[PDB]
């Protein structure tokens, strides 16, 4: 009645830098406006391994989830207790494979 | 300060067969038992290519999610109703891979 198998994602991947909470709304808006096919309702693992401790992530989630895309889980996470945060949110942790 | 990138995931996904909601439940719970480290609190693919329409989604979502497995997105799906009832809650629709 129930399987359980391992499979392949292709998922997109949203890497953030560094950067003023305002300036990523702005870059993640512009990007949504360059690239609407791929990014507008996007769903998206977002990689936070260039962003610099200590993570402020409820900030972060909903400045992302503000512009639509739909966050899968997060990958790259080193921090702690920004491991903390994403699981009082109960959103996947996720291992990064070749790029694709 | 943004950068949008393509990336393999292997991610565990639940293939259901056709089967009472209650029959469901118990192979879930079943399998969780079975297998914790694989399934305690799992993030998950939901494979609905077994089932036949019409999909009762908003009780099977339910079903699973009540046996703590956080849906990631739905694959395997054909049917365009189905879809609707997916995209209501805003649940990506995901395309498989090579078994992993």
């Amino acid at each position: 009645p129930i399987e359980l198998k391992g499979s392949s994602f292709t998922l997109s991947v949203v890497h953030l830098h560094e950067a003023e909470p305002e300036v990523i709304r702005q870059a993640l808006e512009d990007k949504i406006a360059q690239a609407p096919a791929f990014l507008k309702h996007a769903p998206v693992v977002i990689n936070v391994s260039g962003l610099e401790s200590p993570v402020n992530w409820p900030e972060l989630h909903k400045i992302v989830t503000s512009t639509g895309l739909r966050i899968i889980g997060v990958s790259g996470c080193k921090d702690a207790s920004l491991k903390v945060e994403i699981d009082r949110m109960g959103l996947p942790l996720l291992t990064e494979g070749k790029e694709k």
